[PDB]
């Protein structure tokens, strides 16, 4: 028999447990493709579903498992089915079996359950940003490039900005789901079955849209998996720029949230000092599941058809990230709508350096004024300004008019964050009417995305 | 001004000038938005853009190129259309424009044309597969798993397994460019205009589906450009899976197919020498796109919002992710196109080493005879047929008869090559018949996407 | 207290339980630093130490192990710790430990035993290429370039081509432990201990060469981490061509090998038929490790200093890497040392197609002959010996004056494949002579890298 | 003749024309090959030496370059000498003189310049980082973990803890030279030279240590090459930590530091706004070096032996992150000699929040006071001064004593941020006295590493 080495390499009971209620689904739905061939009677058909049956109970509750002899998920069960009915019956089953298009097919069964959990707690981070933003839909806050100061924009619109991505990940979930709700059953070992069995029908049976149109690439291919993998990767990055944001803004020096007791560490002595540990992991976590993706695409990098033992790294990498995603998505959710925003501080900067000056030159663009010429007059109020030691907004009517009389007293309308804000008002902008108008859209975009992903 | 060691860092004329038609484009289109604004007359108008389609010739036929002092292509191009036009009627354009979200927008719109350069080359390979197999529709050959011969599997059968995959890449392209089609323009900054632009608009008039829903998101996020360095990974690992097959076939030892001179390399010494650097340069190729992708992530982690100087490194990994598909896919679809299959040489090893015994023990499968009593026919026949050193189809019907009297001489109908690709006549399999159906779906397929790319 | 989802994310005990016995040799190691520092009596010591040699064993035969609510590896002992010696002596260990000294110590410490345990599996593979080469001195084979035959080389040589790069994995190993030696305890959370402890003593302690420079590099840094998933991920990858050499030579159409049953899978139906699925699934696993590699870094990617919760996650990377080299290396070694050379049909195959042309046209080339013309003539050696369909060898003395009067019957000393490998005898050639002293210098290799990693 | 896409594909005279240097000081050793071998006459000899001296020149000048019709600078350079000396002479240098061990020494030589220009590049930015520490001996700042405030420490002490993992690298790159320098020359195609040459003396004369041990495996291998790319990425990934610590800090709410005019870039506005584009870009960059690894390994990944065309892919990925870096390194080393410390901020910072109470509590148990104890206790002193709004040191006399008789007046050595940095005198730790020794250490262990490095 196999050397201890071999046993050992080539043993995935430590991993492909999570597959036992799968192989058990494709286990009955087998059974009944040998009664359809009359290959069952059925009374064997119903000893061999009542089998099945009964071992679904013991892997439920765990009064069955695998053992250090089983090398996999598939012979564990057989080996349980068979203490259940005997290995006369029990063994019936083997009929027009192959180990290729079920491992293919069991792992698609399990995806599709996992991307749908996995959405689902993206679903929750965006409602968790979608409700910190319409509760607190007027606070104004610097906007950042390069962690610098920018324009004014409201906190909302830079909390939705983490949504929109998220969005998109989900919108790949769906059109992924597509191309993972293929059934390779029936494709046997490489060739295709010479049992005469239908796979349009079994593919129906567990649930695909639809059955595969070549047996070898559907028992080698492994790109569904990559692409689940780069899913899952995106989804990580796109959290951990969001986990950045509170990093940084948790830090005394931004101090623009207060992070809650629950859903962050604290010190023994330090009374009020919070540390960002979930933004911390996600950002970390993100790393690891670009790992997982790039490790993927190395492992099917230059196969031979058809299937190769290769083909058994597949599982691992994908069934690492979702399970680091379902840590992590409810995890950030908690921690993003338990935030509190230190309004007073984020405003304050807003404004700071005389950033204004680029919306009064703005202004004057839109009365005519050559970008030259109003540039100039910019600098001609941040000096002026500079000089007296004030806000532009504190320039006086004859000041602003020295400088040029296209500077009326109509221009201090963009001189206040609340007005800086305002004028930007085409879609996507960070005015108030805007950024309700796509807080509405993220709400429907959202539910549109939840209802095209259940089965 | 900046060091020299801050110039060289930052200059991106390098690689970006790819850009400047695009650039263009959008400074024709800028010309439009301040003429709606009323911000320019009927004159400077036709002004800018009959200086711009100077500039644009002068690209095209390579009059006007970048200088070292460039810092980047837009810069460049602003220096040629003051060049052209004076300083005057040139500055004007300046009014109402921002660098971070016409970057964006400007990648989007050059991803969009070479994602259907790459798709066109994907067809070409496609086709070069589908004309190999409809031109050996009945060549059959072993079916290899872990490059072991298993079950016989028609040639054409092989080569559409490579096609599949493919075909699952062009769908991940019209899935892409959906994503992509969004338009940043009117984002500014990252606040969004205070113009009062018409974002719809100018996406129309760029060639975009739609405008963004968030500007801080339209200019800050980059996940379409790792989602594009996914599909090019992918569709190169997908060239590497074919590149492999072909390298094997190659030996000598295989001798499965014979290399062209013109798609290969050899010596004058030995005629009969050729190498398949072809296919080579495709599996190491591969390995650098999982890296452009795999880099591209890491980039994109953990930025906090919203444009950093770090999303300058978007471009690089992508452009050449794309100019490498673009040299391979053509050197890959005549590679391929111009092969000559050994068939004989490949039906000759089909039946090797008794691999038919599985068909025989898989026919006793279909009579009823349980799977264990089969697998013992099976072993009964291969040691009766090797001891007198004769294929299975060779038994005598007595002695078939002797092993098994289920065997009756009926199983003579899987004993042959023929016999056994025939019997597997499900959907998927490589039984003649659906082997021509499933060639007949491709080519409907491949037009079928052909279609969704038309803009 | 933590929400749930907050101490889900941050439980570590899944995988840092086995650096369970470092953290007991670090708190006896603290122990001691506390009774120097005068902050135990001999008895507080003595009490102390004899409690972690209980828990020691308790954790050794598993009647001790974590529970549900313990949150790391440190935890669930201190726990144990006041279960054996009470909360008045335990609670005493606390004074002067800081965690994040601690958990980059553990590592280390793990990291240095977990290579040395990789090093004697890389020296297992070495010795088993060794083994084989020595049972073959003197068998010879196609050299391949491209997968295609090229000049003639001895079994042997080719052999040991994959034993040089595992040595040089072994000089990698070396290299990386003189920085891994170097110990952070007494670095405290950051900004070292005040406790006024002697790092230098509990470096020497702890098994560590030397204590760290500074506190913050030392508990924030990573580098040493990146560097042995690097080594791992190298090792993976040198394994993997050694793999796909297996896996071509096994292949029925090559032959050049024959797998052993403990060392391979098959079918009884077919006893011939056997799978290379140990190289198979070095080749996956290689993809795996590469992935290990590339998400660690990307972890480690544009972390502020100090410590961050991100660093928690370059455990497990690692960790994996290091499992499946475990496995990965024993296998790999008695996969090896189970082949069989079918030496004969090496043999047979390192003439084929005229290869040994080239070493006429060299031979002319020695003789003073220019270039092309000794090319020319070595063409038409082939088409004469073509012509009569033998070999280059068996051309007449006439016909070879007839091709060349340079061509003398002395030529024929290379004409042979024996002949051609013993011209190539410069050092790291595949004369037999050379091959001989190759082999002799590989073991006392290995025997330096060997003594060099025990401590 | 070859394609005209596969001309395309295999030319690489876009990247390998930075080889023509070291292609012609390899011309130069073979002509001294074929000389000692006698075939060569003095003549023609120095008639070749003539001819590469002369090329030499115009490739040095520009005047000779590579054509379109050129597949590699190998053969651009060998056109370029027939060019200069005829066909004839020309012709004859192809004598004994293979492609595949002639790419691998090229790269080789190439490699070991380049991780040099590194090397200095690197020791530049750790001059940079001393410099500064000695610049500002006494300034003392928050000691950052999670982004949050823990212990002070000197600025000396975080600026040097980013030179000893650039330190550390130096190192690698001193133990990478030695895996480097071993020559492939004389290992011919595969299987070594039948010519006679000497491996030996051709290795010292192009600046080599030795010849390689086999053939084949110098002709195949590139873990040298995996090696310097993973170098390259650690020292990228180790400025991208400087990096996000310069961008944090240059925030307007840290205001640590104040960005060079020259060495950032600013606003036309905004008088007062610099942006740290060199780390941004830096950090991007990161990203990029990590995926050339990533890609690199997964190239070099399954090649069966030997040389194979996919080799041809070693050298794009290692040139770029060369390229990148020998940007980079300059860059960051004038943007850190520049930086301007805002030395005040820092100080008000350090000992925000209480955070003297961790050293209070130390304090109280290096007084043999129990650990709990002392933690209560530093808590109630806390919670003391919070109520009469003082810091900790501004506790009288009588209300320590209060909190615990233990908390005599001397406790206060310890409750401003000098003493509390003060205490921290172990090797490594933050204690002026510590810190000078440090970096006075920094000092000799680059200039050690700098004479490792000269050959």
């Amino acid at each position: 028999g196999p050397s201890d080495a071999l046993a050992a390499l080539s043993k995935s009971t430590h991993f492909d447990w999570v597959l036992a209620p799968y192989d058990l689904t494709a286990s009955r739905a087998h059974t009944m493709v040998l009664f359809r061939a009359g290959l069952l009677t059925e009374e064997q058909r119903d000893g061999l579903l009542a089998g099945l049956d009964s071992l679904a109970q013991d892997v439920a509750d765990g009064s069955f498992g695998p053992l250090v002899t089983d090398e996999d998920v598939h012979a564990a069960l057989e080996r349980g089915l068979i203490d259940r009915v005997g290995p006369d019956l029990g063994g019936r089953l083997r009929a027009g079996r192959s180990r290729n298009d079920q491992v293919a097919a069991l792992f698609r069964m399990w995806l599709r359950d996992a991307v749908r959990r996995v959405a689902t707690g993206v679903l929750d981070v965006v409602g968790a940003l979608a409700e910190q933003a319409a509760a607190h839909p007027s606070a104004i806050m610097p906007g950042k490039t390069h962690l610098q100061s920018a324009q004014p924009i409201l906190l909302a619109h830079h909390l939705l900005a983490h949504a929109h991505p998220l969005l998109r990940d989900l919108d790949r979930i769906v059109d992924f789901d597509k191309r993972a709700a293929v059934s390779p059953y029936g494709s046997g070992a490489l060739a295709g079955s010479s049992l005469g069995l239908d796979p349009d029908a079994i593919a129906a049976d567990l649930g695909f849209s639809a059955a595969a149109d070549n047996s070898v690439d559907a028992t080698a291919a492994r790109d569904f998996a990559a692409e689940a993998a780069f899913v899952f990767a995106m989804i990580a990055v796109d959290l951990s720029r969001l986990a950045e944001d509170i990093i940084v803004w948790s830090s005394t020096e931004f101090g623009y949230v207060t992070l809650h007791d629950s859903w962050s560490t604290g010190s023994s002595i330090m009374p009020q000092k919070k540390n960002p540990d979930i933004a911390e992991l996600a950002r970390g976590k993100s790393g690891r599941l670009i790992g997982n993706l790039a490790g993927l695409l190395a492992t099917l990098k230059a196969q031979p058809l058809a299937y190769n033992r290769d083909l058994q790294e597949d599982k691992e990498p994908v069934f690492d990230s979702v399970a680091q995603l379902e840590l992590l998505l409810p995890a950030m959710a908690g921690l993003v709508a338990s935030l509190t925003f230190n309004v007073q501080r984020m405003a304050e900067l807003a404004p700071a350096g005389y950033t204004l000056a680029t919306d009064l030159a703005e202004w004057l663009v839109r009365q005519g004024v050559p970008f030259r010429s109003a540039h100039e007059a910019a600098g001609a109020a941040v000096r002026a300004a500079e000089q007296r030691g004030v806000g532009l907004q504190e320039l006086t009517d004859d000041e602003l008019a020295a400088i040029s009389p296209e500077l009326t007293p109509q221009v201090r309308e963009v001189l206040t964050i609340e007005g800086s804000v305002s004028a930007r008002d085409c879609r996507g902008g960070t005015a108030p009417g805007r950024v309700a108008e796509q807080l509405n859209a993220i709400g429907e975009a959202a539910e549109r995305l939840r209802r095209q992903l259940v089965r």
